């Protein structure tokens, strides 16, 4: 009988929930790292016997465990859930999920019923990094295990690449759907689901704790029709088109097994509500047998080729040139049975090879064969396995590398050379030019700070550490579809490129170190204007990227729709707009202190979309103060709505309007630990330290995306 | 429509709200902070214009301000409630709560019902810090503007330390209470009365969003005699006696006054929950007039004393010379008006002096004067005014810093040379002597490793960064009641003190550094062992404190009746161990890698409690080594529930048990966040890094009450 708040319940969430996260901006901080602030994990699996690796994880795949041992004797099937499941939790909305933290091996997706017995994987890979040790993250080891187990198998794999730091807590910042309960039908308060049956719009799974989508069918009825349309919606909210998502799933299921040879209901809590007896597993088995045969994780049973410890052409053999049926599995789910195999085709039993199992295809196998794009696609590896494992391998490594970022951050010695579009392709750019020179010519240019700013903010913007695409790198803004984005103001911006094209041209140096540099021009102006004399740190070397290698479809999802940082709002979101400020700088990766000046600079120097007001208050537009702050903070104003995002900002005597904001302003004088440190700002002694931070905030920005330096 | 877990409510807490929040180990961190790393609160606070701030804030005392204008044109009576509510929050059992941390501008302290429109007097106080800066923290500053008022109104204030750190978020460790409501009545779900109406035994409020007790009576129902017994409890649990109970409240009370004329649902919602227009602020009133004589606070209305302006003895003629009787203030609130009370007697308007109000007591008022004793105390005080404020000064003075640790952390003008008895004294301690002549003494001795580290950990592990009582410094262990308490093995303690009172003796080194000292050998051998040389930092200077200077019932608090740094449980605890663990740890100041290491280590050093063997997972205990880690992580053992916070590890293949273990060893194998810490350090390339950072814990610890240095 103690006074710590010392569970999780036990919190001021539960008060306000309506809140700001801002905790979502101050995650993997000195506190929770255990490594030494020197350590850098891209040097240390530079050093890596990479090799010796690759040998001991493929004899790991014949290395059965008593207890929960291998199918057949070879754990390869098991591996490849694991990769599969942690890569398949990305969605190209955000960025958010991946393979590329090692997130599964925490809450919540430790413990997401799709990821049943999942937590046996990890854990039998643990002696591979007990072994290879800080050289090895759990990240890239759980990424390679099933890229391996499809070499072992008998699959030539595309490749790999390491690089992976791993992280040490969950996160935070990604939010999984609005369900207060695992996988509940999608008729039900707190739905996903909204019109026709559309899916809300981040989320790119069909319910809560599922990867993709339910296997029993749409909420468990089985019609192969109706699943079609939730994996070909799913699959491309995780960047796959009709063809990779056929090769996945084929390829997928040409080795392993579902199992449900038992009562789930017998299983244990999952790992997170385990007690500490199951040493961090979950789903165990008391009662009776859960392992080998005994095994039940889907809760649907059989294998889907007949030899499911080899890569082979059984699947499209089985599912094509057989017809199926309704079953129920002995846990009690749908699946498709065939119709009289033959005795020759039936997976052997896990511990005996002289009993004969059964045959299964999910609804979704189904839909392979039932959805008519889908059928053709099936024909078409069918006829031409060579195409298909090269389809598939590809996907695999598109799936297992989505999230990974240029392929400056890849490392080891099975990088594939090609530039896959989906890597965000950019030279490196020269290096050797006189920086002063670009910036003297800036500077003589009739470009004014706000220009200047502007346009270099919204090169940098779309940079987002989820996946690590965007920023101001390939300076892809003079591209389509950025240059006729309408939050990117085209006018203005083209305008700029002229001029700044120019420049580049004249000096050898891209059009991107360009803008940047440009950007660094109107921060000295305006700090200079307040009598500041400030050299910001600048770094030269970004390429120009070209069209070709700029897929126009899948930036799209980089559109900056809405952007607090220059009070922009393209539509009326459901979402506040204080939290689509949250979003944003966590993408970005920034601090709440580093938000914070961030407004107050951008705003006084006069950076709002549209030349809109909202926020200035300043005199001296076009100058670095800490008027914002100053201003905000001070209670001779009063402040009134005035209707949909916007504010006046009244004087108490005379009642009249001196400035307008919105909310995105406001939120700064309202929530009390922002205000706390707009309060900091706006104090007589913090006029420099303002400067110095709005200076090392812009940087670390425009800085983001330069992974090519490190 | 967007992917970011952008508002609170989003998160693992509601899937697993049993799990450790081992997120108040990892508050406080570089990101959340918008210092610079170097700055140094002490040393700044320093360099302040004292005197200058002295001046500022008395004269802030008299300048109303038009948006919550003062009373009479005294601001004093506010600024009193704005202390004594940021003091009230202190709890004597775990140190939580005070006014140390200037918590009170955060949630959920700024919005809690007793704090109704202390939003309004913190923003009246920005303008000074604005103008003072970094040199003024707003936890000082809120601490000190009461004992201004106090000064300014008449009362000769007994001192004033600065010292106080802001923080930048709630403080996320403290459990406020179990209730899911505000103010909610103690016969409900989720209460925190069981037995004959006694407290939960941390807490030292009546409810949840109150300070201490209810004013309109035990749950709302006036009667001075109950009112008396929460009144005694709830002061005895904030280190208050009857006598400096009495004071308190007759002083607070001798100034300001009640407000509630209007209706108090016409008030908007509490800072948290009001919209941004609101400038942080809460509790406004946009239907009518909120401010003046128009203001509504705890719904009470009336003053206690002829002139609430002033410091003078009106307190107890009124309350003592008048009767008195129920009556409801217009917002329909209990109070007590006097009977036949003289025209010359009543507060006048706060807005105009030629219109008359009325007198009130509360039922704690009222119960000064009913319960016998706080009724010979009153008559004391009502015949001797200058002791009434003397010991009003000096428990306003200890209010106000209880919470302040040792003098050391004392800076300013105006502190005290007096030692308080509730100050913890410790004298200076020689730092003139040999070292090396200390270690090899002790090493000479015949003391085992285990018998110098445990008594070390012991004189250390009192240690709480709450109010900054406890730690090795003074080596009160040797002292009563600590060389008495079971936790610390008295026989052995007894033991090891009779030799290193020898050796402090014969060196002219404290008790306290030989101790300290004594645990750094005991590590040095254990490391050798392990063949690593190292020497652990070592500063020296603790005191020797007297038994005199020790006040033996206020140390009761700080006995550890758990410990799981050394599988320590007096008894059987509704907290789970775990939860213990993490409690002590987080009052330590310590973070959950720290946590980590220092459990491993102190495991194979062989220094549990009773020499007891669980999680002694080694065979060369004594020997310094990550084998805890290494055995903990690997699945050749299973692990089976043995009882009571004890479990069986049993080899797989032979069915026998190899060692045993409690919760608060294998929570570290199970919990997915320290399983993560613990496989690190079983990694084959972790033994150096182990040590290295074990030694690091293990010194942060030795050096946490060491403020005499810094
Ligand atoms: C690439 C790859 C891949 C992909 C894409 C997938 C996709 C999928 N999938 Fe899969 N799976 C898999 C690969 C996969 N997969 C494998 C490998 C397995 C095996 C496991 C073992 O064997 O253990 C599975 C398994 C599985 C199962 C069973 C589990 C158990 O154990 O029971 C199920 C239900 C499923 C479903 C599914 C669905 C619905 C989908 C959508 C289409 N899957
Ligand atoms: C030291 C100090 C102090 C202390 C201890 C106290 C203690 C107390 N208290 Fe107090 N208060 C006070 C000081 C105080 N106090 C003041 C100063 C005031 C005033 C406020 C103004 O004036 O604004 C008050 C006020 C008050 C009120 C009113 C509020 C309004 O505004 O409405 C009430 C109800 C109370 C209660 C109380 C109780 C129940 C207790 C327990 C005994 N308070
Ligand atoms: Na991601
Ligand atoms: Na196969
Ligand atoms: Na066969
Ligand atoms: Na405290
Ligand atoms: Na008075
Ligand atoms: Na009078």
């Amino acid at each position: 009988m103690h006074g710590g708040a010392t569970t999780v319940n036990i919190s001021t969430a539960e008060w306000w929930p309506k809140a700001l996260n801002l905790d979502i901006l101050s995650q993997h901080d000195r506190k929770t790292n255990p490594m030494g602030p020197d350590f850098n994990y891209q040097e240390e699996v530079k050093k890596l016997d990479v090799a010796a690796l690759k040998q001991d994880l493929q004899a790991l795949m014949t290395d059965s465990q008593d207890w929960f041992p291998a199918d057949w004797g070879h754990y390869g099937g098991l591996m490849i859930r694991l990769t599969w499941h942690a890569a398949g939790t990305y969605r190209i909305a955000d960025g958010r999920g991946g393979a590329g933290t090692g997130n599964q091996r925490f809450a919540p997706l430790n413990s997401w019923p799709d990821n049943t017995n999942l937590d046996k994987a990890r854990r039998l890979l643990w002696p591979i990094k007990q072994k290879y040790g800080n050289k090895l993250s759990w990240a890239d080891l759980i990424a390679y295990a099933g890229t391996i187990a499809y070499e072992s198998m008998g699959l030539k794999t595309f490749g790999f690449a390491f690089g992976r730091e791993d992280i040490w807590h969950p996160e935070k910042d990604i939010y999984w759907g609005p369900e207060k309960e695992w996988v509940p039908p999608s008729t039900n308060p707190n739905s996903r689901y909204t019109g026709d049956r559309e899916l809300e719009n981040p989320l790119a799974a069909v319910t809560m704790g599922l990867i993709y989508v339910n296997p029993e069918g749409v909420d468990g009825n089985p019609d192969p029709l109706k699943t079609a349309h939730d994996v070909r919606v799913t699959f491309a909210r995780m960047a796959m088109n009709d063809e990779e998502t056929v090769a996945l799933t084929a390829g997928g299921h040409t080795v392993g097994k579902c199992h449900g040879n038992g009562n789930a209901a017998l299983l244990g809590p999952e790992p997170e509500g385990a007690d500490v007896e199951d040493q961090g597993l979950g789903w165990i088995n008391k009662t009776q047998s859960g392992i080998g045969r005994n095994a039940v994780t889907s809760g649907l049973e059989g294998a889907w080729t007949p030899h499911p410890t080899q890569w082979d052409n059984g699947y499209f053999r089985m599912l094509l040139n057989y017809d199926w049926e309704l079953k129920k599995s002995p846990a009690g789910a749908w699946q498709w049975e065939p119709i009289n195999p033959r005795e020759e085709d039936l997976p052997v039993d896990v511990e005996d090879p002289s009993i004969r199992r059964n045959l299964v295809m999910t609804d979704a196998d189904m839909a392979m064969k039932m959805d008519p794009e889908y059928r053709k696609i099936s024909e078409r590896f069918y006829q031409d396995p060579a195409y298909f494992a090269d389809v598939f391998a590809r996907a695999w490594f598109k799936l297992t590398h989505r999230d990974m970022g240029p392929k400056a951050r890849y490392i080891g010695p099975d990088v594939p050379q090609e530039d896959l579009i989906w890597q965000d392709p950019i030279p490196a750019g020269n290096r050797n030019y006189d920086v002063q020179a670009v910036k003297d010519r800036i500077a003589a240019s009739g470009l004014s700070i706000s220009e200047l700013v502007s346009t270099a903010w919204d090169s940098a913007r779309t940079y987002r550490n989820s996946d690590k695409r965007g920023g101001a790198n390939g300076a892809r803004i003079r591209l389509a579809p950025q240059k006729d984005w309408e939050g990117n103001e085209p006018d203005r911006l083209a305008k700029v490129l002229a001029v700044l094209e120019g420049i580049a041209a004249a000096t050898g140096a891209s059009v991107a170190d360009v803008i940047v540099l440009a950007g660094n021009v109107g921060v000295e102006q305006a700090a200079r204007a307040a009598g500041v004399e400030i050299v910001l740190p600048f770094a030269p070397g970004r390429g120009d990227a070209t069209a070709e290698q700029t897929d126009t479809e899948s930036f799209a999802v980089l559109e900056p729709i809405h952007d607090g940082y220059r009070n922009w709002l393209k539509q009326d979101y459901a979402a506040t707009p204080e939290e689509l400020l949250l979003d944003r700088t966590q993408l970005l990766g920034l601090t709440a202190p580093e938000m914070t000046v961030l407004i107050g600079g951008l705003r006084v120097l006069g950076t709002n979309h549209g030349g809109t007001k909202h926020g200035v208050f300043t005199d001296r537009e076009g100058v670095l103060t800490n008027d914002f702050f100053v201003n905000l903070t001070d209670m001779n104003y009063l402040w009134k709505p005035a209707g949909k995002n916007l504010y006046e900002i009244c004087d108490r005597k005379t009642n009249q309007v001196k400035w307008t904001a919105t909310r995105v302003d406001l939120v700064f004088g309202s929530n009390s630990i922002l205000r706390a440190y707009s309060e900091l700002y706006a104090q007589d002694d913090n006029k420099e330290k303002f400067v110095r931070d709005f200076v090392a905030a812009w940087t670390k920005v425009m800085n983001a995306d330069r992974f090519d330096l490190d």
